[PDB]
């Protein structure tokens, strides 16, 4: 037996960009401001469900952020050692925040 | 306390691309044929372990097929009737063979 349709493949495009930022931490907030339109994005370490560092790329980490819809930001740091600093910085923070 | 750092929001691009196929139940074989250099793909219906309508837009179905990586085809019929009968026919023949 032997039917045939027309149809379409649908396929997202797989290309990442990449759009500068500047990410301040600023005692319990983080701020993600643009450098020089954009607004600046400020979270408090209360709203960070997640940080963690990349176990493929050094310089890639990502924080989620609760504000039933998570925000996931994912960021590369200008090195691997500076994706470190900020990603332990973070952690650190949550931890401290959330001892009480 | 205060650090703030050069980091990259990555984005990914959010465009859904839909290139044109023929879908092709020849007995237990699906084909997946360009119409007139992509090559045909042949599935078994036993590589199938998924196949369903989408519940967000009637032309739009999806097959899950396994060849550790399952692939998975996401497609859109000509119509909302023919996306029924598609994945009918295919959830059919996968109940008949699967009986065995």
């Amino acid at each position: 037996a032997y039917h045939k349709y027309k149809v379409w493949r649908r396929q997202q495009m797989s290309f990442i960009n990449k759009h500068e930022r500047t990410l301040a931490i600023d005692g319990d907030y983080i701020y993600i401001v643009p450098p020089e339109n954009v607004k600046t994005k400020s979270l408090h370490i209360s709203q960070v469900v997640l940080v963690k560092k990349s176990k493929r790329v050094p310089e890639h980490f990502k924080i989620f952020v609760r504000r039933d819809d998570i925000k996931r930001y994912y960021f590369e740091a200008v090195s691997g050692q500076e994706c470190t600093e900020i990603v332990t910085r973070l952690q650190n923070l949550l931890s401290a925040y959330r001892m009480n």
